[PDB]
């Protein structure tokens, strides 16, 4: 690989200004050009990209600006010699922080208080109702870039933290860690139960019926991770029937999530419109990737981030 | 001073179920009665309560079930001979809590994903509106209980914490502490300025148009001191001025907070209702306290948080 030009896919316009991002890649030696629906590639090309297009596949290597590459065929990029990596590594603090967000408004009634305050109501809650996240049980359901960002925070405000990963294997701040085939074990006594797995064969409807009744009543479920993680039909069964309490939903099996679904109305769900990793600096995080990659082909090193 | 007896205020309601909080008091080597509104006192007795009853000068020591004592006078205590002790030390972990949820709230703008929650809108944010507390900058003011509560949690969560003090010494976790004749100083470079001091003839009405001027004008006030520390009308004319950007207000100069006033409609005010602290085991750690008290009594050592 030699490559001679960036290209830069106008869907990247759905996380972020292409124009931000361009300017933040200006020095790298190669120039850097904004690309539409219709454009052709070929040897010595590069594209930064949100979603996948068949014409990429002439291209030495697509950086795909998502950490989740569900939506692209990995197969085919591997029979076409096409280098493809992701941008794992970049959503630990903003993924961290909007949980934490998640777990205090919920503990300290914050999203009721918000509600209240659209009637003018000085609404005081059951004493029972405020709690401290210090001494609660957290079960962090992935432990990669997005787990660790809330597993860290969790710990630090004093939290029990056990989880779920592939591996089974030892992770900083987490007590406990098991592997898949042990999910009821980890979420059984969690206070909150956090996703945060890529979608694939094995994670996908990973929570559902069974899960949320294994779930204490008393549990609320987050899920940053992709909404099929969840059988969402499911999850509105549980929370009208009380299996669980309540849930923090940033992704959704449907995006936009449509206007006529219950969730909306559950006064213990939290929407929010797939943003939990959001930043005004977006641009430049993805762009050191972009830069740091450059360099390993450059120097003739291992791709960072290489899903094949 | 011999105690024989220890009685419960009404007045204990406004914060915790009284009969939570007087079987939590069972093991004091002294019985404890609820005392209603007309109540008379005398030598022996001891008394629980949040608000004052001139009543209460009769008794030996009255134990104030908050930490701000600012509705006692202080004065008429020290002169009829009365004890008054309040409930400082034990706020942290509740107020450090909501205090970090306020912050993450409006890094990651949860309150306006849960105002298009009830209007079943997809609406992202702006590009240049999300961001993370870590590597942003709080100014604590007042550097106790509270305030260490939000400093400790702030610096957990990778934040630049400074704080305000009487004394100007040393906290943990504060890279540099101000005195309060350096208050400008202190705030002026600060994302976050955080109020946690006592009402005191020197801070009533201390942040007011001066300091609102000074503050940066993208930064929000939280205030879970006392209203009157704040000028009320002034934070009013701030936020419609945009002098700052925003505020969470769980303190004002009247409670419950009219609703003719204008903060309720503020999209990034945060109103919460005096309930910063609340928490379901507040009958334990005020009982914790008046044990405490109760054998320094009997060994006749120096009470605990002992204001007159
Ligand atoms: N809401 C949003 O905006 C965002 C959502 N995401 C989603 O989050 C996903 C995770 O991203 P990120 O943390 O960067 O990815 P990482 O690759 O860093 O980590 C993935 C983690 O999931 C674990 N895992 C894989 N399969 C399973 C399973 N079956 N059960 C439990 N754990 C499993 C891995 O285990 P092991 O450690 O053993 O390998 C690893 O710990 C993305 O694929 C994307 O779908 C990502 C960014 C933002
Ligand atoms: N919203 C709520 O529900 C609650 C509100 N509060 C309020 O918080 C107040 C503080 O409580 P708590 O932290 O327990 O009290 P503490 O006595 O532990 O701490 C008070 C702090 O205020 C500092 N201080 C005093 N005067 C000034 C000033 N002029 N400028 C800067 N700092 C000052 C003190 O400084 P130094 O240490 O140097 O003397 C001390 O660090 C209470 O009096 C009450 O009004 C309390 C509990 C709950
Ligand atoms: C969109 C950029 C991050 C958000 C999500 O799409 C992901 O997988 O990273
Ligand atoms: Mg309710
Ligand atoms: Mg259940
Ligand atoms: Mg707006
Ligand atoms: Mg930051
Ligand atoms: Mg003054
Ligand atoms: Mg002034
Ligand atoms: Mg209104």
């Amino acid at each position: 690989m030699h490559i001679e030009r960036l290209a830069v896919d106008e869907s990247v316009g759905r996380a972020m200004p292409p124009q931000r991002f361009i300017e933040a890649l200006s020095d790298l030696g190669v120039p850097v050009e904004f690309a539409g629906e219709d454009e052709q590639f070929g040897p010595g090309d590069a594209v930064a990209s949100f979603g996948h297009r068949d014409a990429f596949l002439d291209a030495d290597w697509v950086h795909c600006i998502r950490a989740g590459y569900d939506e692209f065929p990995v197969g085919v990029y591997e029979e076409a010699g096409t280098y493809l990596t992701n941008s794992t590594g970049i959503h630990g603090t903003t993924v961290g922080e909007t949980v934490a967000g998640y777990m205090l408004t919920f503990a300290r009634r914050l999203h009721a208080y918000r509600d209240a305050q659209h009637d003018h109501a000085w609404d005081l809650p059951r004493y029972e109702e405020p709690f401290t996240l210090a001494g609660e049980r957290v079960c962090v359901v992935g432990l990669g870039t997005l787990g660790r960002g809330v597993v860290d925070r969790a710990a630090a405000l004093g939290m029990e933290v056990v989880g779920v990963r592939r591996s089974g294997d030892p992770v900083d701040n987490v007590s406990t860690v098991y592997t898949p085939d042990r999910l009821h074990e980890a979420i059984a006594d969690a206070r909150f139960v956090v996703l945060a797995t890529p979608l694939t064969d094995e994670t996908e409807g990973m929570v559902a019926a069974p899960e949320f009744e294994t779930m204490r009543e008393d549990a609320s479920l987050v899920n940053v991770a992709r909404g099929p993680v969840v059988v969402e039909s499911d999850l509105v069964a549980a929370l009208d029937s009380g299996d669980i309490a309540g849930a923090a939903l940033d992704v959704f099996s449907e995006e936009p999530l449509p206007e006529d679904s219950p969730l909306w109305d559950f006064e213990d769900v939290l929407i929010t419109p797939h943003v939990s990793a959001a930043t005004s600096k977006y641009h430049e995080d993805v762009a050191a990737l972009i830069r740091e990659n450059i360099e390993k082909i450059a120097t003739g090193d291992e791709l960072t981030n290489r899903v094949v």
